[PDB]
């Protein structure tokens, strides 16, 4: 049920490592059309319910360094983050979470939640001290106990904004 | 039903200027809670549906320069649009159709939708050359045929997602 808009300088390799899915199965498959690539035009990401469906909202902040989530358009939860330095930024838009593993370990912590841009997500970190700090290079990072109660939240298909 | 999350600097004018509604009524008369408007809260927009409830909804690509609408999720229709010029642009994110003008006439042709920012909106045009230009000061223009299409199907309160 996830519609993505194909944005101008998509394409369809690009579109499918955003959303960790193959060209083939489905993308394709869900979209039959797929027969040229066709920028404006809306196709569906097969793995994932309708973000509108799911009442929470992530809304990153940058410069404040704040992951705050909302449930209902109501804030619930406001968390410190680092976030990319300033030649490797954390990108700013609307994003989606695609995927999460527990524990992947090393400088990534407790938890991986995937973004919808090709290796990009919000994780923990075994550097704690780095929190707070533009710092990575371009994910989101978060105290592990926070990352971990995110993760056990927010379904797969959340909307994440992330601005200035 | 349809609710919004107040944002940092938000005030009663400016939350009821975005949704063509007056300050007491609707705005004060709905949400009883605003003797003090909270930046984080939520509020309900009177005279508006939740857009969940709608099942269509406008995607609109400014570079792509198309406007779709969906139902369900699959594609119904796809226009052509003028966006706005590089220094008035046509703003992106989440917005809903408030209110509608039938002929109003002008350089609005034969359709006004309201969208949910002050002085936006998606209209038709007496000047159908502009269709497919980034020439307006920042609305969505339309051929007058196509805008009394969208108008006649689309009711108040649906979803235009609008991207780069």
């Amino acid at each position: 049920m996830l519609t993505y808009q194909v944005k101008q300088g998509d394409t369809l390799n690009s579109i499918a490592a955003d959303f960790r899915i193959s060209t083939a199965a489905l993308l394709q498959a869900n979209p039959s059309l797929q027969a040229g690539l066709t920028a404006g035009q809306s196709i569906v990401i097969p793995g994932l319910p309708d973000p509108y469906t799911i009442p929470y909202h992530i809304a990153v902040s940058i410069g404040a360094k704040t992951l705050t989530l909302s449930l209902n358009n109501r804030v619930m939860k406001t968390y410190p983050i680092a976030v990319g330095k300033i030649l490797t930024q954390t990108p700013t838009g609307e994003f989606y979470i695609i995927n999460r593993q527990r524990n992947p370990g090393g400088p990534f912590g407790a938890y991986w939640l995937s973004l919808s841009a090709a290796h990009y997500g919000i994780h923990g970190t075994n550097n704690p001290a780095s929190i707070g700090k533009a710092v990575s290079k371009g994910c989101i990072r978060m105290h592990n106990k926070d990352v971990i109660e995110l993760a056990s939240i927010v379904p797969n298909g959340t909307r994440v904004t992330i601005n200035r």
